[PDB]
């Protein structure tokens, strides 16, 4: 560590806190975190593409362990938030969707999982990029009911089958995640913003239906699953996600699909309809 000059912190993560830093000899500028978990992440090493930051390093001395990062200068929730009043341009949430896709098809072409996607750890450049964050850190470390801070880890993301208490779950729940943030960049709201692990699967079931046999086959074996679930109609996506257009909602619509074998890939994905005009604007960045 004495490697590196701490600039700010840049926030608190998972399972650290997060610091903008310099490498006091390539004056390379970075984002450090402060942290079996070893292989898995020197592992991460290699998992490269444009679209996932770049883990640089890891550190692990005196017992405690530090990734060092690519710098990005903002995430996806500041950008939305700094957006509200106008929304993003459906060319940039589509840019972004497309560029989101291409980073899990390829993480998920490796059998890595992030698990805990969320606005916060998809970061943006003044190029029009994005990037996925912190990637496969859940499987090498868990991902906890609070972080490190004590801060409640949202459940807004989460995949239904997790919610159920399916032990093996797939690169599918990261679809499902990144659908729900496609929607949030459309309507400016949060699509399922639960409070508690029912809150969240409840919402769901308001929006989508409540699941049965007949949409997804074994649903009712799930461990988490009660018969007692109160049963709610499926909403038409038209009410859910105005104003996008028909092959957004069709995307959309099979991101969330709720049996996770039936659940669109990220490499099917990119090829959707709803990509064929697909460009890559620039943001208004001001940093
Ligand atoms: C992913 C995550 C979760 C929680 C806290 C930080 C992060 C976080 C945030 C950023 N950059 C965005 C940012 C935000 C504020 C100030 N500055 O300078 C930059 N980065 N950049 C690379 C990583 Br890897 C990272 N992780």
């Amino acid at each position: 560590m004495e490697n590196f000059q701490k600039v700010e912190k840049i926030g608190e993560g998972t399972y650290g806190v997060v610091y903008k830093a310099r490498n006091k000899l390539t004056g390379e500028v970075v984002a450090l975190k402060k942290i079996t978990a070893i292989r898995e992440i020197s592992l991460l090493k290699e998992l490269n593409h444009p679209n996932i930051v770049k883990l640089l390093d890891v550190i692990h001395t005196e017992n405690k362990l530090y990734l060092v990062f690519e710098f990005l200068h903002q995430d996806l929730k500041k950008f939305m938030d700094a957006s509200a009043l106008t929304g993003i341009p459906l060319p940039l949430i589509k840019s972004y969707l497309f560029q989101l896709l291409q980073g899990l098809a390829f993480c998920h072409s490796h059998r890595v999982l992030h698990r805990d996607l969320k606005p916060q750890n998809l970061l943006i450049n003044t190029e029009g990029a994005i990037k996925l964050a912190d990637f496969g850190l859940a499987r090498a470390f868990g991902v906890p009911v609070r972080t490190y801070t004590h801060e409640v880890v949202t459940l807004w993301y989460r995949a239904p089958e997790i919610l159920l208490g399916c032990k093996y779950y797939s690169t599918a729940v990261d679809i499902w995640s990144l659908g729900c943030i496609f929607a949030e960049m459309v309507t400016r709201r949060a699509l399922f913003p639960g409070d508690s692990e029912i809150d969240q699967l409840f919402r769901i079931f308001r929006t989508l239906g409540t699941p049965d046999e007949v949409v997804w086959p074994g649903v009712t074996s799930m461990p988490d699953y009660k018969p007692s679930f109160p049963k709610w109609a499926r909403q038409d996506f038209s009410k859910v996600v105005p104003p996008l257009d028909e092959d957004g909602r069709s995307l959309l619509s099979q991101m969330l699909h709720y049996d996770p074998n039936k659940r669109i890939s990220a490499k099917a994905a990119l090829a959707h309809p709803f990509f064929q005009d697909v460009t890559k604007p620039v943001p208004h960045l001001r940093l």
